[PDB]
Formats: structure tokens, C-alpha cells, sequence
């Protein structure tokens, strides 16, 4: 069975931080990445601080050695879970690495937006401009960054109309 333990809503709780950016920046790219998804989906959510919620989004720095520990200038960044029991939505982005919204380095909103759909139930797809494209195509034109039919059909594949 797919959606989330056949829920169609959940809970999501920033307690990650850059630095190098505000936190408007990370509040607001866990919310730009949260509310795009709705724009795709009548599935729902909201963002909240409760006391660890269906969703956490929590940061990593030198302490991810449960795959991997810092790894700075290195291609994983980021990561969620999702067909789990606990892990049922749980992610880390890395403080190890320059975190960005104008593609001078880590896409924060791409990257965060990712961590969403990874946590919904989504696993990588293969069209190049997808959100859940596994490689960072390093484009700088911001302008043009659209959801992938591909990523939308595993996400329908989930809830659905
Ligand atoms: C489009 O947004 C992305 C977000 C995270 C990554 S990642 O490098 O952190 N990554 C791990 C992962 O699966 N995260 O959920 C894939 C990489 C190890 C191939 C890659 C792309
Ligand atoms: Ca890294
Ligand atoms: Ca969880
Ligand atoms: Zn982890
Ligand atoms: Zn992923």
C-alpha cells in the first residue's frame, strides 16, 4: 500500500538551520517546497514545531555516519524517508556544505523541495527537469525551474483526485 499509512494529511517541523542564509530562507524553502506540492496534488500538510511531528526536517552536521559523515564539496546533500514505520518522514540537510537559493551553490528550495516529495513516497524519476531527478543539473536559470509529468505521476500514484 502506498500513501503514507493511507493518510492524506501530515504534519512537517523545521528544526534545521543554515547559517550562511536566514532562516526565512530555510523556513521559507520548507514551505515553498511544501505548498508547490499542493499546487500539483490535493494532497495536504502543514508546518509547525509541536514536539516531533509526522515529518521532521532537522540538521546534519559532521553527525550523519549512519551512510555517510561530512562529506562537504561530495554529491549527497540531503535526504528523507518515506515507505517506513518511524522514519515514516524523517530528513537531515548538511551544514558540512554552502547552502544557497541563487545556484551559486546548494539549491535550498530544489534541494528542501526534493526532501518533501521523498518523504511523501516518491523515489527518483528520470526526466532531467524533475524534482526528484537524482542529479543537480547546476542550471542557473531559476526562471525556468518547473515540476516534471514524471515526478507528478509517482506523487498521483500516492493520493491522486
Ligand atoms: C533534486 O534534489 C536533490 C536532493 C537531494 C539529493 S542527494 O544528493 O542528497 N541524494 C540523497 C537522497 O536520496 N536524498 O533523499 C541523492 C544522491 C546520493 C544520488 C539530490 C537531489
Ligand atoms: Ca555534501
Ligand atoms: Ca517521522
Ligand atoms: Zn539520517
Ligand atoms: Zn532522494
Amino acid at each position: 500500500g502506498i500513501p503514507k499509512w493511507r493518510k492524506t494529511h501530515l504534519t512537517y517541523r523545521i528544526v534545521n538551520y543554515t547559517p550562511d542564509l536566514p532562516k526565512d530562507a530555510v523556513d521559507s524553502a520548507v514551505e515553498k517546497a511544501l505548498k508547490v506540492w499542493e499546487e500539483v496534488t490535493p494532497l495536504t500538510f502543514s508546518r509547525l514545531y509541536e514536539g516531533e511531528a509526522d515529518i521532521m526536517i532537522s540538521f546534519a552536521v559532521r553527525e550523519h555516519g549512519d551512510f555517510y559523515p561530512f562529506d562537504g564539496p561530495g554529491n549527497v546533500l540531503a535526504h528523507a524517508y518515506a515507505p517506513g514505520p518511524g522514519i515514516n518522514g524523517d530528513a537531515h540537510f548538511d551544514d558540512d556544505e554552502q547552502w544557497t537559493k541563487d545556484t551559486t551553490g546548494t539549491n535550498l528550495f530544489l534541494v528542501a523541495a526534493h526532501e518533501i516529495g521523498h518523504s511523501l513516497g516518491l523515489f527518483h524519476s528520470a526526466n532531467t527537469e524533475a524534482l526528484m531527478y537524482p542529479l543537480y543539473h547546476s542550471l542557473t536559470d531559476l526562471t525556468r525551474f518547473r515540476l516534471s509529468q514524471d515526478d507528478i505521476n509517482g506523487i498521483q500514484s500516492l493520493y491522486g483526485p
